[PDB]
């Protein structure tokens, strides 16, 4: 689906994931002591943690299994938690392939099932990349099963420019629209935020097309985007970012 070349920026993140899974997977011999299977991606939501996990899977040519912590939470649903790991081990043996269980919203597993999960982790020493928008909520005992913890931050200028270039590639822009200006004006927003902003501008012009019974939409202008930015605000708070920075600092 995707790989490191498709990902713009995030140097440090790529490096970390090279240390945690990619290198150890290509050359297990250079890691004789045995090396973590727990990986924790954390940061503000709509920042591409899933994309990152899938890319990692792609680079080591792994099996990818996505899991939502809110699906298995709904008790006897406890057994399925082991269902997944089982399937993973078995498939791994089967195809001569590493396996990756990706869990979104890991903090959701936090009363009985959580215990089995942690077991299944301990049975690891197949990788588990968990992802959380709320890492605090994770208690120390849980956080001990993930030794490698990676902070995926808000998109920077280069990335936001990449996102605008992607999302607008297929729609008509005014010849005066600078993708660079959009990137600057979007400091603080998320990847999802950018997607939604572009979708908004597009809808706006489509609504006009239908209303004025034109068979075509007018070019999206810079003012359209500015109006939208006046109304819509970062879906993540400046203080939440700090809350990430002090937790990462916390360890
Ligand atoms: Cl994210």
């Amino acid at each position: 689906k995707v790989s490191f070349k498709d990902i713009v920026g995030l140097d440090d993140v790529k490096e970390a994931l090279r240390e945690a899974i990619i290198y150890p997977t290509k050359r297990p011999d250079l890691f004789p002591l045995g090396w973590p299977r727990g990986i924790l991606l954390y940061g503000p939501p709509g920042c591409g943690k899933t994309m990152i996990a899938a890319a990692v899977a792609n680079e080591i040519d792994s099996i990818f299994m996505q899991l939502d912590a809110a699906s298995v939470m709904s008790g006897e649903a406890e057994k399925n938690v082991a269902n997944v790991f089982k399937m993973a081990r078995e498939e791994s043996k089967k195809q001569n392939k590493p396996a990756i269980i990706f869990i979104d919203q890991l903090d959701a597993l936090l009363a009985r099932v959580r215990n089995q999960f942690l077991k299944e982790m301990d049975g690891l020493l197949v990788y588990v990349i968990g992802a959380t928008n709320k890492p605090w909520r994770l208690d120390e005992a849980f956080l001990r099963r993930f030794q490698k913890r990676i902070y995926v931050p808000l998109p920077d200028y280069e990335q936001r420019l990449s996102l605008f270039k992607y999302y607008t590639s297929k729609i008509k822009l005014d010849t005066e629209v600078s993708l660079e200006e959009l990137a600057k004006l979007t400091e603080g927003y998320t990847a999802s935020d950018i997607r939604d902003i572009v979708q908004a501008a597009h809808i706006k012009v489509v609504k006009e097309m239908f209303k004025n019974n034109l068979g075509e939409p007018r070019t999206i202008t810079l003012q359209d985007f500015k109006d939208i930015l006046k109304v819509r605000m970062p879906s993540v708070n400046p203080e939440l970012i700090k809350a990430y920075e002090a937790w990462t600092e916390k360890f």
